[PDB]
C-alpha cells in the first residue's frame, strides 16, 4: 500500500467526518475574540478545523504529520483555555480528540511505510 500521495484524500475524508460530528461545532471557525477578549493572553497560536481544511486544499501541508500537529493544537488550545476539566466545550474536545486519534493512526502509518518503500534501494 505504497502510495506516497494517498494521505491527502484520507485527511479530506476524516475532516468531513469531523465536520458532521456535533462535537466539532465550537472548533469549526477561529475563536470569537469578542466573546473571549482574554483568549490571546492565554493562547499564542489559534487553530480551528476550517483553517486546517483550507491549508490542506491550498497544498500547504507536505505530510499528514504537519496536519496532525495543527489538529492537536486545536485540542491543546481547548485544554489550556478551559477554566475546569468538566466544562462543556473542553468535554467536546476530548471526545473529538479520541475520534481523530483513532482514525489518523492508519493514515500516518501508511504514509511513513510508503516513504520507507520509496527509499528501500
Ligand atoms: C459560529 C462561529 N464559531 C466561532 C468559533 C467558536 N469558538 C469558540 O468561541 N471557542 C472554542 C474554543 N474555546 C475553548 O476551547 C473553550 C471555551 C471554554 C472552555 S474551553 C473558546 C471558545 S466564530 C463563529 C462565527
Amino acid at each position: 500500500s505504497y502510495d506516497i500521495q494517498a494521505w491527502k484524500k484520507q485527511c479530506e475524508e476524516l475532516l468531513n467526518l469531523i465536520f458532521q460530528c456535533e462535537d466539532s461545532e465550537p472548533f469549526r471557525q477561529p475563536v470569537d475574540l469578542l466573546e473571549y477578549p482574554d483568549y490571546r493572553d492565554i493562547i499564542d497560536t489559534p487553530m480551528d478545523f476550517a483553517t486546517v481544511r483550507e491549508t490542506l486544499e491550498a497544498g500547504n501541508y507536505e505530510s499528514p504529520m504537519e496536519l496532525c500537529k495543527d489538529v492537536r493544537l486545536i485540542f491543546s488550545n481547548s485544554k489550556a483555555y478551559t477554566p475546569s476539566k468538566r466544562s462543556r466545550i473542553y468535554s467536546m474536545s476530548l471526545r473529538l480528540s479520541a475520534f481523530f486519534e483513532e482514525h489518523i493512526s492508519s493514515v500516518l502509518s501508511d504514509y511513513k511505510s510508503a516513504l520507507r518503500f520509496h527509499k528501500r534501494n
